[PDB]
């Protein structure tokens, strides 16, 4: 079984009616919805670096899609379709069946179509997914735009996936293996959030991209960070390391005025929202604990 | 480090046809009116899609070229690319040459680099996503070939496959620096009845058209456009390079006699050769000096 049978056997379910031309030709074709901009991103997952080597093939496929839908959500946009480029050393039916199942389970959960890609042989498992979304023209939430006085907020919990990586077997491994892209929240933040980013590297480092892009600073309250009860029971130091520098969260961190935060809380959401601090004028990220300044040194995930 | 790599090598101005380029979670494109998005992605694996010692400039060039080739194969105009690279080491001399190759190909064809992803991985792997636009409904597909249509191919075929086995020969330039036939693809909109780019080998790639169109073809072996160097080698090897070599990135297309006459009236920037015609019998056969010529051909396939 070779390249072309592989595509047909695992990556060629019937295309959505809303896709002008799916898998089968030199490119895919999409008809843009009217009065909307294309939103596009791509992220690579390297075996043994973005996930443990023994990660289940289903989880590998899920996360490959999930982390890229998360980057669409971080813009306020609605995801539409993906391309899948996979390089793998060996043809393993069992692995490919479970991997394609994770691809399609994530796509199906968020209404996304798989419309093309590329399948190659290479010595190390390497997956690049390109994601495409659409957004009302002009309405994208940027990493710039945060203003002094805006609240700093984050969805869900932070630190779960990082704790899980260090405690494989623990229930919190599910947050490492199966992050949830906050797609509907991202769309609900269109027109409310003044800036936004998804927490892939670590909350402090990813907030920092907003602070640099907006030429502002932020003061965070450590005891308001939303952590899992398990992390609430570990020592404070390691708890805040996990929460602020763990990464792999794929939650949304955003800024928002107090008035728009009240409108956001009136909405029906599928995820917890926590206000964790405020944007300030001084161009520094600082931490507060029990009403006093808390010095804290911290580094997020960077390749190389 | 990762963030310095992007800023130093992959962050040239955006440019004008791009609402939001590099620096956010996704890129933003305002679609031109009355046009469909054309999108594709191809992966290059070091030591497999190019000799390990290929210059970084040629690696960058080809990474873009092979993807513009799949846009050209639809009759579409290329617009922008994303670049996903997994690198074992940070090498500034390599990165300078590679990024220069990326941009030299983009600049030659009016294409913007609007985003991507940079990761560490044990083996050099590059996936470019290419985006183009086509007047709605006017894409040239792999289906559509009709009995009586001529089979044509641009340029020369076999050059790159010869160069790969004769590294150091002048024809290595066609391996290292294929030319995507962008303008020709555009000029075949409304003229070609079907089209594919010849990445795997003319016989196999024409085979994809034959299967999608439910027709066959008869090719005239002495009409195949080969380099003078291949004209001087034994004819069996000549035909294997020409028909199963791959890596040509020429356009193979079908066209009515009537529309072929119109194509010739255009001032084209590449040679065009009529090499045979579509027939009812659903087989690819070869003819040489007026008689059937049996030929066993196997084009490129991963895991084969
Ligand atoms: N893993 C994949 N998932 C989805 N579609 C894929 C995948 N690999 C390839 N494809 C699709 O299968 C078709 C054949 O792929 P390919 O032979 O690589 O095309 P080309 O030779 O034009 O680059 C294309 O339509 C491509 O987008
Ligand atoms: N090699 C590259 N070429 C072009 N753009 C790139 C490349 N690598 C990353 N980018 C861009 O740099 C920015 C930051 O990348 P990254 O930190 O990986 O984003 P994210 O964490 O949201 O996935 C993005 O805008 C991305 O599109
Ligand atoms: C085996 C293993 N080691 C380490 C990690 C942690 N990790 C890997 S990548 C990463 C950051 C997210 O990946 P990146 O490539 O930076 O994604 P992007 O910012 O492009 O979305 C983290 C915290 C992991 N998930 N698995
Ligand atoms: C070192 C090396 N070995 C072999 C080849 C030949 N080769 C590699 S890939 C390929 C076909 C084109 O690659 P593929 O991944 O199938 O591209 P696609 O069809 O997706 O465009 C050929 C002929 C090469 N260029 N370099
Ligand atoms: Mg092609
Ligand atoms: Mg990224
Ligand atoms: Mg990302
Ligand atoms: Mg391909
Ligand atoms: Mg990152
Ligand atoms: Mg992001
Ligand atoms: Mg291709
Ligand atoms: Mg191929
Ligand atoms: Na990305
Ligand atoms: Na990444
Ligand atoms: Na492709
Ligand atoms: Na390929």
């Amino acid at each position: 079984m070779a390249e072309f049978s592989i595509i047909d056997q695992y990556f060629n379910r019937q295309s959505h009616p809303d896709v002008a031309l799916g898998i089968g030709d030199d490119s895919a074709l999409i008809t843009p919805p009217p009065n909307q901009q294309l939103v596009i991103c791509a992220d690579t997952l390297v075996a043994g670096r973005h996930f443990p080597l023994e990660t289940s093939p289903h989880a590998i496929g899920w996360k490959s899609v999930a982390v890229n839908l998360s980057d669409i959500a971080a813009m306020g946009a609605k995801p539409h379709s993906i391309l899948l480029a996979i390089s793998l050393p060996q043809v393993d039916h069992e692995w490919l069946e479970g991997f394609s199942q994770g691809i399609y389970d994530c796509c199906n959960q968020f209404g996304v179509a798989l419309i093309g890609g590329d399948t190659t042989q290479g010595p190390h498992l390497t997956i690049t997914v390109t994601a495409m979304g659409w957004i009302e023209t002009g309405k994208a939430v940027l990493r710039s735009g945060a203003k002094v006085g805006d609240y700093v907020c984050v969805s869900g919990q932070i630190g779960d996936a990082a704790y899980g990586l260090q405690h494989l077997g623990h229930s919190l491994q599910q947050r490492l293996d199966y992050p949830t892209p906050r797609c509907k929240l991202g769309e609900e933040l269109k027109g409310l959030a003044s800036s936004m980013i998804d927490v892939s590297d670590g909350l402090a480092q990813d907030l920092g991209h907003i602070l640099k892009a907006s030429k502002v600073g932020a003061r965070l309250i450590l005891e308001k960070l939303p952590v899992d009860p398990v992390l609430q029971q570990i020592e404070e130091q390691q708890r805040w390391q996990y929460a602020l520098a763990g990464g792999d969260d794929y939650e949304l961190c955003f800024t928002i005025t107090p008035q728009n935060y009240e409108k956001l809380l009136q909405k029906q959401l599928d995820v917890k929202i926590t206000m964790i601090g405020q944007i300030v004028e001084q161009t520094k990220l600082t931490f507060e604990h029990l009403g006093s300044d808390y010095p804290l040194q911290i580094h997020g995930y960077q390749h190389f």
